[PDB]
């Protein structure tokens, strides 16, 4: 798990969508992401190149 997690300490970006919980990092922080296709899960914290095994993914996700 980590901890007790949520909006603190963190900046999430717009267009660059860097998000960091780590002050050094913001102080680190470097806007410029190459983000061509790339989409993080939740709890799968891996991130997916592709879209279309990532739908397939949330089927996974879906209940009955
Ligand atoms: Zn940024
Ligand atoms: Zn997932």
């Amino acid at each position: 798990a980590g901890g007790a997690a949520r909006p603190l300490g963190e900046f999430i970006c717009q267009l660059c969508k860097e998000e960091y919980a780590d002050p050094f990092a913001l102080a680190q922080h470097k806007c410029s992401r190459i983000v061509r296709v790339e989409y993080r899960c939740p709890e799968c914290a891996k991130v997916f190149s592709c879209p279309a095994n990532l739908a397939s993914h949330r089927r996974w996700h879906k209940p009955r």
